[PDB]
């Protein structure tokens, strides 16, 4: 397919008519790369100001797995055990509301001007952190609002698949994960899965000071390049 289009500063009505309205997915350049996390996040930085909160942290390559669990630890033993010190495993806290947990953090970031676009309220807007190491993988999945996803840390390689190609995804066959795929995205078996080559898709590399905007329940799958740090705002 073809790369998501980058937009400088658009305004709120083109991104409404452009974008939010068919449900298209966009890079938003120049909104959040200046936000005090940009400079501020690092390492020494959430170990300072995070290092001894408790965190849920995903072991394992993919959620997907048989041999994949959740566990706690505090921030200080996740950047150890899963970033510095040669990581046995796949080690992700992931899908975690730091920011309530840990108020000084929110301070760093902001609540994009587009949100207010929607019919839900700022407070009610779900604002997840994803702190991990290169190679992290978020198996092909959609999600029930609209999202903008912030780099802050690192590189994130991303795969769009629009909501009409659900077919050719394979969604599983159990509710509870009804909204994941059985197709391992950049190693897909055709074999079992023969109608994921022709679905058509987007993709691009998400780069620090970037927002990826998700339109509601279009599938996406991630993948860590870099030490990352991403940022997801949940709205409607
Ligand atoms: C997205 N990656 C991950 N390693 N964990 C959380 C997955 C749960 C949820 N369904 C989601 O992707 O938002
Ligand atoms: O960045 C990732 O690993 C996945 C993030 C995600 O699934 C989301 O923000 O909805
Ligand atoms: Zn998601």
């Amino acid at each position: 397919g073809s790369t998501v289009p980058r937009l400088h500063r658009p305004s709120l009505q083109h991104f409404r008519e452009q974008f939010l309205v068919p449900g298209r997915p966009v890079i938003l350049k120049g909104v959040a790369d200046h936000w005090p996390c940009m400079q501020k996040w690092s390492l020494e930085y959430i170990q300072e100001i995070a290092g001894c909160r408790t965190v849920p942290v995903e072991v394992g390559s993919r959620y997907t797995d048989e041999e994949w669990s959740q566990t706690l630890m505090t921030v200080n033993e996740f950047i150890s055990k899963y970033i510095v010190n040669e990581p046995r495993d796949v080690g992700y806290l992931a899908q975690h509301q730091l920011f309530d947990q840990i108020p000084e953090l929110k301070q760093d970031i902001s609540i994009p001007d587009y949100c207010s676009l929607g019919d839900g309220e700022e407070e009610e807007i779900t604002i997840n952190a994803w702190f991990g190491p290169q190679g992290t993988i978020s198996p092909l999945h959609q999600d029930p609002q609209q999202n903008f996803l912030v780099q802050v840390m690192g590189r994130k390689y991303i795969r769009l698949y629009s909501p009409q190609e659900s077919g050719a995804l394979y969604p599983h066959d159990t509710h509870l994960l009804h909204n994941t795929s059985q197709v391992d995205v950049e190693n897909p078996d055709l074999e079992k899965f023969p109608k994921f080559a022709k679905a058509p898709f987007l993709s691009c590399i998400l780069s620090p000071g970037e927002i990826l905007f998700i339109p509601v329940k279009y599938w996406h799958y991630v993948r860590a390049l870099d030490l990352s740090f991403s940022v997801s705002f949940w709205w409607s």
